[PDB]
C-alpha cells in the first residue's frame, strides 16, 4: 500500500523545526510507502494526511484550514482546527485534564474579579498564583503572566484568565514532545522559588523571561538571582530528567499517554514541573505540536509521523 503524508508549514515553522528540509521524500516502514512532501501551500491533490501547525488562531490560515477540512473529510489532521481550538483554551484543556484524572496545580477558570475574590475568601484559591490568559496560543500576550502573591495583587488581572496555585518547583521543568508514542524530553530552567515578602504581585512574559531581572528585591531568594542572572533567567537546558532523578522514562510515557488520550492528540508537548522536585507530576501546560527542542532531521520527523500514522 501507498500512503501520502502532506506537511503543511509556513516558513517560520520550518527553519525552527528542521535541520534541513526535503520539498519531497519516499521511503518504506512497516511495508507501506510513504510519499511525504513539505510545501507553505495546502496540497492541490488530496493526501491521506496533513500534518500542521496552525500559526494562528485567527487569519488566512485558519480560514483556509477550516474550509479545506470541511471539503475534505477522509484527510486526517495532525492536527484539526478543532484540536488546536480545544488546545488554545486553558479552560477547555484543563477541564479534559481534571476529568481524566491528570494532576495539575489547582486551577480557576474566572471571567472576572468578583470571582477571585469569592475563590479567595472560601478558601479554594490559594496564594500565590499564576494567572494565565485564556487564549493561550497564537499572540505575545497569550504568554504574559502575572504571579498574585497577595490579595491586593489581583487589581490589574486581564479577563478571561485561568487562575493557578503557584508551585515552588526548584526552577525545574521537564518537557516531553510526542510524536504519538514516539517521545523526546529534556529538562529545562522554569521560574525561580518565590517569597511572599510583602510584594503584592510581579509580571512577566515567557517569551521574555529577562523581565524577571526586574522584580522586586524579596521576591526571589539572593542565590537564586546569583544562580541565574547570567543567563537572564532564560530557559536553559539542563541535565537529562531521569539523571536528576526528577523523573523516569516509564512516568513520562505513562503521562504522555494519558494526555494524548485526554486531550485526542498525537503531536504535542506537555510540561510538568514537582513541587520541591518530588512527588507527582503537575502539568503545567500543554502545547498542540511543539518545537521538539528545536531543529530536529527532517528524515527522523517523517518517519516518526509516519509511524504515528499506521498506529
Ligand atoms: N502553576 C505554576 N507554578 C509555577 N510555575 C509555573 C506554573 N505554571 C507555569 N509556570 C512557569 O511559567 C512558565 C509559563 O507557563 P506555561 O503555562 O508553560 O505557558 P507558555 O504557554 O507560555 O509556555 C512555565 O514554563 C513555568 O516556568
Ligand atoms: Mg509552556
Amino acid at each position: 500500500q501507498t500512503v501520502s503524508l502532506f506537511i503543511w508549514l509556513p516558513e517560520s515553522k520550518q527553519k525552527t523545526l528542521f535541520i534541513s528540509t526535503k520539498n519531497h521524500t519516499q521511503f518504506e516502514l512497516n511495508n507501506i510507502i510513504f510519499d511525504v512532501t513539505l510545501s507553505t501551500e495546502l496540497p492541490d491533490k488530496e493526501p491521506n494526511a496533513i500534518i500542521t501547525k496552525r500559526t494562528h488562531p485567527v487569519g488566512k490560515m485558519a480560514d483556509e484550514m477550516r474550509k479545506y477540512e470541511k471539503d475534505h473529510p477522509k484527510v486526517l489532521f495532525l492536527e484539526s482546527s478543532a484540536i488546536h481550538d480545544m488546545m488554545s483554551s486553558r479552560e477547555e484543556i484543563n477541564a479534559l485534564l481534571i476529568k481524566n484524572n491528570i494532576p495539575i496545580p489547582n486551577s480557576f477558570s474566572v471571567k472576572s474579579k468578583e470571582e477571585v475574590i469569592q475563590l479567595l475568601q472560601s478558601k479554594q484559591l490559594i496564594l500565590p498564583f499564576i494567572v494565565k490568559p485564556e487564549n493561550a496560543q497564537g499572540t505575545f500576550n497569550a504568554h504574559q503572566m502575572k504571579i498574585v502573591l497577595e490579595q491586593e495583587g489581583i487589581d490589574d488581572i486581564h479577563f478571561p484568565c485561568l487562575c493557578q496555585h503557584y508551585i515552588n518547583h526548584n526552577n525545574k521543568i521537564v518537557k516531553v514532545f510526542c510524536i504519538g508514542n514516539t517521545l523526546k524530553w529534556q529538562t529545562r530552567t522554569s521560574l525561580p522559588n518565590v517569597h511572599r515578602c510583602g510584594i503584592k504581585s510581579v509580571d512577566f512574559n515567557n517569551q521574555h523571561l529577562e523581565d524577571i531581572l526586574s522584580w522586586p528585591e524579596g521576591v526571589i531568594d539572593k542565590q537564586d538571582i546569583i544562580e541565574n542572572s547570567a543567563n537572564r533567567f532564560g530557559s536553559k537546558i539542563l541535565e537529562d530528567p531521569i539523571l536528576l532523578n526528577l523523573t523516569s522514562e516509564a512516568e513520562m510515557r505513562d503521562l504522555a499517554y494519558k494526555v494524548r488520550c485526554a486531550l485526542g492528540v498525537q503531536l504535542c508537548g506537555i510540561d510538568f514541573i514537582k513541587e520541591n522536585e518530588q512527588g507527582n507530576p503537575l502539568v503545567v501546560d500543554v502545547n498542540v505540536f511543539p518545537s521538539y527542542g528545536g531543529k530536529v532531521d527532517f528524515d527522523w520527523f517523517v518517519e516518526k509521523v509516519a509511524l504515528c500514522y499506521t498506529e
